[PDB]
């Protein structure tokens, strides 16, 4: 909230030549160079070939064609056949051995993803859905509720005590993992979400480690709902089937591993971003707040155009492409920068402005749509929501109080602390 800003302000005029996508440096600039540097790409280069981020000392791999249009990132999420996800969908896959293990069906193609994505999808089944309804209300209702008790001098950090635990624990209910265990849970996602932060000193042993802890604890969760049938979404999963194709405990355990990572810290960043900028732009705060359930839809929306908490997808083409004459060869890298087809001008008006009554809003921070398209985007935009409502309802003038603490990342808009306060 600190710094003061007029809702509407455009970047500032980023010149070409001062953008370097494959530098550290420019991802730890604050989001108007950034949201400058892609504007300018926008206009004067749209596809262009930059080399990876090179940590000094590791194999960095090749280079990647930048999509910053809209209508190319769309063209491209509607050719899977064209644009692969596998092997991976960032830029440089450190552990390609385990590229799967970590993936689930993120880095398939056809017709393996749409075999795993369809038997997944049945077993999200109208009960199993009806118990993650109650269980996004009653965990936001809790964390907020706690962030009360636990400061009686009205200010903490959103991210450890709300942004941060929420998404986590819904998928803890949804598999459901016991109480007790949460507290491991955390430790390792934590240590695997902190294997990308170069302000940290993560081994790699250790990853390791708890990455084959958390999947034998999958493993082993879905072989006890194999004995004993409960109403949660692991049971679902042992028994659903499509084709007389089933799920083994080691795909439930990596498909369990990517909601724990895909499905959760994009929702912390959502919810993160999202108070920055009720913050920043008090009015859009005071509209929505005066007719919440009204304004919902369109407000969930934009705070995840605005937040854009996935800033881009790689794909891996197969055949050459032209498009806006940029030759592309087969085998190349090419990235999907969601971050700025989300201020496309061509397709929002007033982009700079963040708008909790936008419409049309067609955003792609969930993906250009196609194959791939966000499975949880509606689990993901009813979060959002509800934690919302549950603020307005126990503390309604939260508000940021500092600049956050960013996450230094290419592939996830990331805020590290953000500090609020509320009155009673
Ligand atoms: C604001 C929150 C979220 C954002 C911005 C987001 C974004 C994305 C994006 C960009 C993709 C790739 C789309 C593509 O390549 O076309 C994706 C896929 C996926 N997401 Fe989300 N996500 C969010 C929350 C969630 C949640 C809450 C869940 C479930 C708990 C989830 C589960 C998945 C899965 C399983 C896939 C892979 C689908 C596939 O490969 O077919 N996400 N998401």
């Amino acid at each position: 909230g600190l710094l003061p800003r007029v809702n509407g302000t455009p970047p500032p005029e980023v010149p070409l030549a001062d953008i370097e996508l494959g530098s550290l440096e420019f991802w730890g600039r604050d989001d108007d160079f950034r949201d400058g540097a892609f504007a300018t790409l926008r206009r004067e280069a749209p596809i262009s070939f930059w080399p990876p981020i090179e940590l000094a000392g590791l194999t960095a791999g090749k280079g990647h064609w930048a999509l910053t249009k809209h209508d190319d990132i769309h063209f491209a999420s509607r050719h899977p056949e064209i644009f692969h996800s596998s092997p991976n969908i960032v830029i440089h896959d450190q552990t390609p051995e385990l590229a799967e293990y970590f993936g689930s069906m993120i880095v398939l193609d056809d017709p393996r993803h749409q075999r795993l994505r369809s038997i997944v999808s049945r077993a999200f089944t109208p009960k199993v859905v009806a118990r993650i309804e109650a269980s996004v209300r009653e965990r936001a209702h809790r964390l907020v509720a706690a962030m009360i008790e636990n400061h009686p001098d009205g200010q903490a950090d959103l991210v450890s005590e709300l942004a941060g635990p929420l998404p986590l624990q819904i998928i803890c209910d949804m598999m459901g993992i016991p109480e007790e265990d949460h507290e491991q849970i955390f430790h390792w996602t934590n240590v695997i979400l902190g294997f990308g932060d170069p302000d940290l000193t993560t081994d790699f042993d250790e990853f390791l480690q708890v990455s084959m802890a958390i999947g034998g604890y999958a493993t082993a969760l879905a072989d006890d709902r194999r004995v004993n049938h409960h109403g949660d979404l692991t049971t679902s999963l042992v028994e659903a089937e499509v084709d007389g194709e089933r799920l083994s405990s080691s795909e439930i355990a990596m498909f369990f591993i990517l909601l724990v990572v895909a499905g959760n810290e994009t929702t912390r960043n959502a919810i993160s971003h999202g108070m920055l900028a009720l913050s920043r732009y008090p009015d859009e705060r005071a509209k929505w707040w005066s007719d919440f359930d009204g304004l919902a839809a369109t407000a969930v929306e934009e705070i995840v155009r605005w937040a854009s908490p996935v800033v881009y997808m790689r794909r891996t083409l197969s055949q050459d492409v032209d498009l806006r004459g940029t030759k592309m060869a087969a085998g190349d890298k090419v990235t999907l920068w969601y971050c700025s087809a989300n201020r496309d001008e061509e397709k929002f008006a007033d982009p700079w402005t963040f708008d909790v009554t936008r419409n049309p809003n067609p955003q792609v921070g969930f993906g250009g749509g196609g194959a791939h398209f966000c499975l949880g985007a509606n689990l993901a935009r009813r979060e959002i929501r509800v934690v919302f409502d549950e603020l307005r309802r126990q503390m309604p003038d939260v508000v940021a109080t500092e600049e956050p603490a960013r996450l230094l990342s290419q592939f996830i808009h990331g805020i590290k602390r953000l500090p609020v306060a509320w009155s009673r």
